[PDB]
């Protein structure tokens, strides 16, 4: 058993958790307020998914100084360019530029959206769809470029994590 | 009008700023701050100043309907920009005796603000969020009235340059009476 073993089943559990949040979102009054309010949701969801993406890039390289600092940057632009956007998109089933702009306006809709009606369920999905956003782009990034001797352990360490942010995502979402 | 306590606004930031950074520099933990530990404090950095600009501008313009889209970005554009974070690097006097072009002063602002950052969430030094927030907020403030001044958005120009000239004044007293915690 390896990485590989359970990265179908992330996919899916993914699949499975963030269309059962989306629906809850969809099932709630304030679901509507998502003047070009469009264009500054996206213009902020770029900016907080910048943010959390770079977050999760230093916490999970630093550990490793195999990883020389031209993968951070590369990791990043990896996770919010606009093909991946779009590939989690498809998978989620919500061209490549509108889908991204699309991934970034519901963020940062989403995290608006929570801190001005303290909607705490848009906060929940935003932050679940980051994780998998970063999971999806993660994987496939240290496939293609695998670092020194430590490929195997630091995807498992971000397939481990995610898987519990999974589980943490399945209990958060219960008590709505 | 808003032009009256500008000037004011520069030396008490210079005032609590300091204040703040001073107790940093006698903090145990502020040699963990400053491999390329460097480089990864200005990669964090500068995002955490992107979304909390980004964020500011929206509290702000959002609240007038005159001002166009184009001034959400371009005030943005404007905060975050290497010749901005040199005139915040200089008001603060953060290398007085060095040799920085601006580019160099911007990145430096910039891993300041990820090293705080980064350090507040791994030890809870809370101490160093409330600089890197202080230091955040200025830039904005600081970038703010010169951007509005320069483009009048129509109408509502000293309604919210006053708007951010008051949040500014109030976050300063903020952020003397948080620092007096640390002090006793």
């Amino acid at each position: 058993s390896s990485s590989t073993t359970l990265h179908n089943a992330m996919q899916y559990t993914a699949f499975d958790v963030l269309s059962s949040i989306l629906n809850l979102m969809k099932a709630d009054p304030l679901y509507d307020l998502l003047d070009q309010e469009y264009e500054k949701n996206e213009f902020y969801g770029d900016s907080y998914l910048e943010e959390r993406a770079s977050s999760l890039v230093l916490k999970f390289l630093r550990k490793y100084e195999q990883i020389p600092f031209e993968m951070y940057s590369g990791l990043r632009i990896h996770t919010v360019k606009n093909q991946t956007l779009g590939e989690i998109f498809d998978l989620l089933h919500l061209e490549k530029k509108k889908k991204g702009d699309l991934v970034e306006s519901l963020i940062g809709g989403c995290v608006l959206l929570s801190q001005r009606e303290n909607a705490t369920l848009f906060l929940l999905f935003a932050h679940a769809l980051i994780d998998y956003i970063f999971y999806h782009s993660s994987y496939i990034y240290f496939n293609a470029n695998p670092p020194k001797l430590v490929k195997e352990e630091i995807i498992t360490d971000i397939q481990n994590w995610f898987k519990d942010k999974l589980f943490y995502y399945r209990s958060s979402l219960e008590k709505y």
